[PDB]
């Protein structure tokens, strides 16, 4: 019989988890879909890839703005496809030898339940690969899957989501969107950017409802002059009609396009392991029950993001693979000293046209908090950059409490987001407050992070 | 004669210092270039804006890298000149009403120059324009002023600088630049993106020989590939021969090109003025002399910016400026509450190709500071950024005192350099830790700040 002292599935940030310290035990880190977990290969990583060849594509197509003149030529959409993805695809089967080649550890295929307690209390987990194994502990990585309503399984028309669109073999002439979130957001500007008309039907009313007001407003103000929203208009099911994937819709406008496409959302991968029987709580989500330790019900096991947490983002995965990988030696004993994963403050990116990123609490948060705010939004415009771009319609709300001049969740849509928020995340997570940022540093002048200056100088404060 | 409460010499900066507080006394001011000073008409918002023009005339000759075809097609500079200058004129004949008319104000015309101090003790100020009048305290800000070397005046040849290049009427089908002390080798990459050979020619050794070490060499190693960089050899004497200028060298090296330039350097604009008789000295430069408040010799008088200061910069000026607008009215008495300048770490940013941005001190100044260094150099590479870009040249170089995981300046050249060097200059200013920095707040993945995480991770702690 085989028993490792450690155990893992996913590898998103489970590869991170193996470390020093133990140096020396059992370990298993049995991945059921190529090593890297859903961070590298489907996820995360994979995405924002194919965003700069769409951002050259864009860029060309918008040279006229700035006396430039520039033809597409060609779109070489195979070398694309090899670039992004022949890029990770060795680097996958890396951080496998990682565990399977080298000693002290070894990995197996697919499929990782969970079984009965042994009389000595030690985890069990079975591979539906001809195989049960148990251990002494098992954290639980196991990424996130995302979600398509029952209209594709009314069907069975051929539909992609982050998956595997990114490796689709051809460029669509006209695609199909469906879903207002994170997840599907990206795709609508990296491909319109090469050429083709997407089709987005929400199942609300607008674009990803679930961000900010007064970003969703001008992110709207600019989605409609590019692709086509449908609203509310909920797809019904679908219907194949020989070439062209047509789905019925909820007012009976069926609509038409080449290339399919879903993301609605992500759900976690918890179900699949049965913890039912080994006493873990799963409720519904998939997503595991576990606390600030990242420590679930269950004695030596613990969980990351994605599968656990409230953000299914990396950064997050990787501070809660940080508590992981330092609480199997702080023993469960001493709640204090333990070390504890930052859950406070996390910053979102979606890479679009223009790109959008946030941080922090919006207004309709601090308003049901009780707080009086001094919300300012700086134009991507007064700034000498601004009139560079002709940038008219990037913006960056800045949301501080009043009184003292705490900074409370920034969201900037427009070039350069993420790098711009990072200042600001900086002084949100640890005790700046907001004049301290606008007249205790320089600004490089002209430089593009400028409109922070204008955010925050006109404030109360 | 005349008498004000308060007069300047050059609004630079000096539109922004009479700013309310007073609101009620007598002000004069004097313009002799523009009135605006070289920000709005000349230095900074100018330079810079050609320069998106110029990265997107960039972004298309790199395009093949990624699967991407694009053409040069055509270039608009008659249309990025038009739109570059129509938002420098009126608004400079805009905000020039709002500091000379409006609305209980005068002010004069041509060079002014400090005059004897009359007999009660008061500043007496000399224009030129046949008027003449006094007053109590008068600031000085008169910006800097490109220089030429003797160079110029062997020959007669049309030179540009700063000042007139963006205005030329034509766009050259091949350029000479020359100049390498100021940060000036922003025009080589703005002018070779839009189809014209550049033709660098130093008076030191290589381009910009006042940066970083490792940065001067990794930069020099591109520009010898995308511009002509010819070293050295200084000119001295010139011929023009038609069209095309052919200097002669002191080594036979005859350099031949269409349209000329001239950015060697600029200096301060304090000999122009015979304050010497006001009792102000003017040191071996020219330059005005001051100190942490800002304080000259004389009294109630004042300087400001590149023209006094040590750094020939708009975003030092207006940090003096804000000190300046607020110690004409708390006199030398409490030097403690005369307030003080920040005059520690300053930014800089050149925008070429790609841009740079430091902060500061480097290596070598820090070594002449006696610390032991824990240097990192993050190469810009296995992040996310340049793992979606195949960025292979970009780098950051991050410079830390040992022990605690302090911090002695940041240098970063790439495609992102001024708004990612923001969160390490944001770092610089209040103390905060190399580790603090580091693992102590989220950072975007995948995203460009990225670059932070490994340049900060990748240390002694």
């Amino acid at each position: 019989m085989e028993h490792y002292d450690l155990a893992i599935i996913g590898t998103g940030s489970g590869n991170s988890i193996v470390d020093d310290r133990y140096a020396g035990k059992k370990v298993a880190i049995c991945e059921q879909g190529t090593f890297g977990g859903t961070c590298l290969n489907v996820g995360c990583i994979p995405t924002k890839m194919f965003v700069y060849a769409a951002e050259v594509a864009h860029s060309v197509r918008t040279s006229a703005r700035y006396g430039v003149d520039a033809h597409i030529d060609k779109v070489r959409w195979p070398d694309i496809v090899e670039r992004v993805f022949g890029r990770i695809d060795p680097i996958a089967a890396g951080g496998e030898d990682y565990r399977r080649s080298d000693p002290n550890i070894t990995v197996y295929s697919s499929h990782t339940r969970f079984g009965p307690k042994t009389d000595d209390g030690r985890y069990t987990l079975r591979t539906e690969s001809g195989e049960e194994f148990t251990s002494d502990q098992v954290v639980i990585a196991a990424g996130s899957r995302t979600y398509i309503p029952p209209a594709v399984v009314d069907c069975g028309v051929k539909y992609h989501t982050s998956d595997d669109i990114m490796r689709i073999p051809e460029l669509p002439t006209d695609l199909v969107i469906i879903g207002g979130g994170f997840v599907s957001a990206e795709f609508a500007h990296v491909f319109s950017a090469l050429g083709v008309h997407v089709t987005i039907v929400v199942r609300g009313d607008g674009l990803l409802t679930h961000c900010d007001e007064t970003i969703c407003h001008r992110f709207n103000e600019i989605a409609a002059t590019k692709w086509d929203i449908r609203t509310h208009e909920n797809v019904i099911g679908s219907h194949q009609d020989g070439d062209r994937i047509v789905l019925e819709l909820d007012d009976g406008k069926t609509v038409a396009a080449d290339t399919l496409l879903v993301a609605t959302g992500r759900v976690p991968n918890g179900d699949l392991l049965d913890a039912e029987l080994a006493g873990v709580e799963v409720d519904e989500d998939g997503r595991v029950i576990v606390d600030q330790y990242q420590r679930t019900t269950a004695r030596g096991v613990f969980a990351l993001g994605d599968v656990s947490s409230d953000y299914q983002l990396k950064h997050v995965a990787n501070h809660e693979a940080r508590v992981v990988k330092e609480n199997l030696l702080r023993d469960w004993d001493d709640t204090a000293s333990l070390v504890a994963s930052d859950h406070r403050f996390v910053p979102s990116a979606v890479f679009t046209d223009p790109q959008v990123a946030t941080v922090g609490l919006t207004e309709a948060e601090a308003r049901a908090a009780g707080h009086d705010i001094v919300v300012k939004v700086q134009n991507y415009g007064d700034t000498a950059y601004g009139w560079a771009m002709e940038d008219t319609t990037g913006i960056a709300k800045l949301i501080g409490e009043r009184g003292t001049g705490k900074l409370l969740g920034a969201h900037i849509l427009g070039h350069q987001a993420s790098s711009i928020i990072q200042p600001l995340i900086q002084a949100m997570s640890l005790g700046q407050t907001a004049q301290e940022i606008a007249r205790g540093q320089y600004w490089i002048h002209p430089a593009l992070p400028e409109v922070i200056e204008n955010a925050l100088l006109g404030l109360q404060e």
